[PDB]
């Protein structure tokens, strides 16, 4: 029969120096660049440097077709480069559409990039129009969402909407619908913009309609840092190294697993209820999500992620402290984990 | 402050040959070897070679900690391994845990790899005793799954129950409880067996009570073909081959999203309406489990994977069908499909 695809071993990521790269900017809709040092004489250092040239090559294999494309450059023999372009980060990797430069700081692997890259080519907003469409809206939770009501997709209050879209494309998805019948059902006046926290139920509304692209911006802002926030491997590391005091509150539950369902339902209500610290901030990892690092977390933390844990990570030293919880009696309540993150704080 | 772990250039692959790999068999407990073709001269082949051996190497850094071993045996310099050893299937995997040996058939990524030799180092009965392990046993569902009952470890009908319990580790999970509350709320007398077909409600009973181990092993092979197959990256050539009359009935479905949620229970609907046919076999697909497949697959198949589908696969040339969905109208039910099934194949 015929085969699934396979890596071909074809070479797609184009060396940029400094002649090539103005034509390469005009050749792709979306370049993925990754600004490397120099790569080390050493064995080790030459293999950790193939490995991941070749996660590039896999991903540029796979989005060959929809016009993505992958350059690397380095950060001494292509300086000048790394100058006119604005790549100061050293081993990391920036995304190109149109204008906007994207940083990229997650996962580096070929199923999150390619991920990643699908959802930059996408529009910065959604548009609702039926109601399974609202209906889809109104189940995302894992995201910090905006939803806006406009009249036309010409109006210049949408543009604003839209161009600040731009400044948070794709993290922070922006919805908007030109239809009344929807924009009643969630309570929104004209050139109103609802902001929806992650596992919140209620929204907060932007002050102040019609918003211009400075006021939701600087709205988003101040709000992206949700009182419950899942750790994505789209951005892992931002998420991770945004420590509020030298620490994270991490739970690992597994949204498939009952025990890892009714542990989220109880970790959303503590949230729901305590939304409004300003200072706290507690990172959902689903172990679903991180096959890899599952035997690294059960040996650092001693504890096994088949059961949900909930825990106080110390962000310099992985040093860590995990509530104990009975594996015959039923999990700890809201009420029990108010009382014990009490506790190991004071 | 502190980095999240990285592959760092070591290798740990063995290179199988004639003086060492009796020693290799006695080191780890569980073993993997890479039977394959010596890599061909041309560049585009040496990357492919190039791709594999890192994706060994990044796995067997995951599991060093665990006693997991990876070695790779060359058809030709290793020929008489190979004959000692069993590898006939060329470019394919061989896992080896004491005495059975597992003729890996999955996807030959990291990810997969370590979820499935994860699944290895298990034993081959996992034991229920409360009523939180009892539900989550009930939670099971993509996955053909057995339940005895017997008075303890000691037991001769549970070692025969154990020791084919093995014959399909991972692949098919094997439960057993020695509690009397947990094998009532399951209607299992003493000794019986339950079978939990994936996605069926009412399991099937093995007859002739005790069972042997023979008889086990020959009830399972009979039924490991459930009406309605998930698509898992741990066996998905497995399953793909298993072509019923050359031609597959293909469904994709997003578990997560709403409008694959409501779809797949009415794909379930419709394969335990129709459980009783021993020619049905649907495959569902979750685009979420095969990110770097979603391109391939829209543009083969001229579909929409952000939408639910189903259709009709020639395995042979990847020519397919489709049911059209109305994107503003309600989804299909039941009937629906059965009745659109009917009428392509008809
Ligand atoms: C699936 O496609 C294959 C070809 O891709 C079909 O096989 C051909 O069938 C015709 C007559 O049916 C023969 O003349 C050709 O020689 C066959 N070619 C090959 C390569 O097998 C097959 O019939 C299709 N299956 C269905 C169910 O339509
Ligand atoms: C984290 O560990 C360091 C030592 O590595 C220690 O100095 C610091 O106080 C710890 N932080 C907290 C909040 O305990
Ligand atoms: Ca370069
Ligand atoms: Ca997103
Ligand atoms: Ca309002
Ligand atoms: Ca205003
Ligand atoms: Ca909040
Ligand atoms: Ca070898
Ligand atoms: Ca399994
Ligand atoms: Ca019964
Ligand atoms: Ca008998
Ligand atoms: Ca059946």
């Amino acid at each position: 029969g015929l085969d699934f695809p396979e890596y071909d071993g074809v070479d797609r990521v184009v060396n940029v120096n400094a002649k090539n790269y103005k034509n390469v900017f005009k050749k792709y809709e979306v370049l993925a660049l990754l600004y490397h040092e120099p790569p080390e004489d050493d064995k080790a250092s030459q293999r950790q440097f193939e490995m991941d040239e070749l996660i590039l090559e896999l991903a540029a294999q796979v989005l060959e077709d929809k016009g993505v494309g992958f350059g690397m450059v380095d950060s001494e023999k292509d300086a000048a480069v790394a100058k006119k372009l604005g790549l100061t980060e050293e081993d990391s990797v920036y995304v190109f559409k149109g204008d906007e430069v994207i940083e990229y700081d997650g996962e580096f692997s070929a199923d999150t990039l390619v991920e990643f890259l699908l959802d930059v080519l996408e529009d910065p907003v959604e548009l609702i129009e039926g109601e399974r469409e609202l209906q889809a809206f109104e189940n995302i939770e894992d995201d910090n969402k905006l939803i806006g009501y406009f009249k036309n997709k010409d109006s210049e209050h949408y543009k604003a909407y839209e161009d600040a879209a731009e400044e948070f494309h794709p993290y922070i998805p922006f919805f908007a619908t030109f239809d009344s019948k929807v924009a009643k059902k969630l309570t929104l006046k004209l050139n109103e913009i609802d902001f929806y926290e992650a596992f919140m139920e209620e929204p907060v509304t932007i002050p102040d309609k019609p918003n211009s692209e400075e006021e939701i911006v600087s709205f988003v802002e101040a709000h992206k840092r949700s009182t419950l926030r899942k750790l994505k491997p789209e951005s892992m590391y931002e998420t991770w190294e945004d420590d509020l005091d030298g620490i994270h509150i991490v739970a690992f539950a597994e949204e498939t697993d009952p025990d890892g369902y009714e542990f989220l339902e109880t970790l959303k209500a503590v949230a729901q209820d305590n939304t409004d610290n300003p200072d706290l901030s507690i990172i959902w990892i689903d172990p679903d999500d991180f096959p890899l690092l599952v035997p690294y977390w059960e040996k650092t933390f001693n504890i096994d992620l088949s059961a949900p844990q909930i825990g106080v990570v110390n962000v310099t030293d992985a040093d860590s402290v995990w509530m104990e919880m009975d594996d015959e009696e039923d999990l700890p309540s809201a009420e029990e984990l108010e009382d014990w993150l009490e506790d190991v704080l004071e």
